[PDB]
């Protein structure tokens, strides 16, 4: 019989941060990927990836491969920041449900309505640490969210547009709480009238997702496409043949091209 | 802030040296959280493991939870990689993936660089079949009738070669942008051999072939022409699917076509 030297996978140009939120003492596990390529003079673009445990490596590996030949692929070297949890799985059910939801569900269920506190954590706590530890281009920040994550990202677009210059919004759970998030869609044009930078919004959905999801995303897409404003660039992609769990890897490269600066 | 290292649950890394050459390999292994079915886990062997292992791992981990909805079976992932920090080795993969030796009389490009070592495919297959797989099958419950080979690029050239010459080694082939043009299309000299193999085949064999629509013209045409020929083979042991990824390129076809590929090679 034969042996093998057994080891753990350690990914190069990555690191992890353990952090607790100031207000609630909530524990986060942050995954960070830095490009092999030198920063441009203005700093690296940065991509904040919600549900970091589920999607971090996928973003990391695609950027690491595609950004080598940027003029062929249209993908810029970017720092990836997975915003995750100290868990063994892909998703943290209770924690994300709270973090991603702007209001307490209408009339026990898991706590909802923690999006304000989560946004505070990101803006006031996580971002200053990333910006001090890495050379960041602060005019080239992207927020990615899928699912309830996409709900949160849509919420930020409607209420805190200037926080990110690109939004990669995947199968957003807009149905959530009787479409309460859509009640703030009104705000967008008001926000755009004062936006600092042209804002890119890439919306995606799988064609085989449940009818209410597919229809909601197509309707939202038609409303966003109707906007004609210098500060908004919008793109929609319905992934044909793809379902709720497979739209993210399928749409990833189109998203990366849309948010990139080549 | 407390600085840490990312350590992924239900994964491990093995260091191996091939018996014959002492070639060092880095093997990455992902095991599903879900228990093995009675006959064992399906298994996916991923060439250029350093480049693609985590992508396969993450997609299976997410999609296989709701298999009746996603069509993705829980599978063990084996990244067949190298002791490197990058996505791709240079000379090591070129040697491993290529079945023939480029003529020593091959002219050099203006750059004056000697041709890389070629013709190691036979030895690589020996390493996989006789060394790596028994080791995986000893340490994990494997369904040996539910094995996939994935290769992209020069890796897809290798995977095509095995399909043509050693079909029974895997029951599914995920062949991404295969470098068919390599050495004056030498790999296609074995294409007719596929009927012989199909007529000996134990299991129905799945073949998923993909290319990005914005790849070099000769690659796009090569893959399309191969697809048309494979669609002409009308055999009970061959199940073939082709996918041209509209608007994708050589580097981006993999993630884009990944889920289509996983649904095709799965058992739900």
């Amino acid at each position: 019989n034969t042996t093998v030297e057994k080891q753990q996978i350690i990914t190069s140009n990555t690191e992890q941060w353990k952090m607790y939120s100031k207000l609630e003492g909530k524990e986060y596990q942050i995954h960070i990927s830095k490009p092999k390529q030198p920063a441009p003079d203005s700093g690296y673009p940065v991509i904040y990836v919600l549900d970091g445990n589920a999607f971090f490596q996928t973003f990391h590996e695609a950027v690491k491969i595609q950004s080598v030949r940027a003029e062929k692929t249209g993908v810029s070297p970017a720092i990836i920041v997975g915003v995750g949890y100290p868990i063994e799985g892909a998703f943290s059910g209770e924690e994300r449900c709270y973090d991603f939801t702007p209001s307490v569900i209408s009339k026990p269920w898991p706590k909802t309505g923690g999006a304000h506190n989560f946004f505070t954590f990101i803006e006031e706590e996580l971002k200053p640490q990333i910006e001090k530890n890495f050379e960041i281009d602060k005019g080239k920040q992207t927020l990615f969210g899928h699912s309830l994550g996409g709900l949160f990202a849509l919420h930020i677009l409607f209420t805190n547009l200037n926080a990110f210059q690109n939004y990669f919004i995947s199968s957003p759970s807009i149905w959530w709480n009787n479409k309460s998030v859509l009640e703030k869609e009104e705000n967008l044009i008001i926000e755009l009238n004062n936006a600092k930078f042209e804002t890119g919004v890439f919306l995606t959905v799988g064609s085989l997702e449940r009818e209410h999801m597919v229809v909601g995303a197509n309707e939202l897409s038609e409303r966003l496409l109707q906007v004609n404003h210098d500060k908004l660039k919008f793109k929609f992609y319905e992934a044909e043949g793809e379902n709720h769990a497979s739209v993210v890897p399928t749409s990833l490269s189109k998203g990366l091209r849309f948010i990139s600066y080549v």
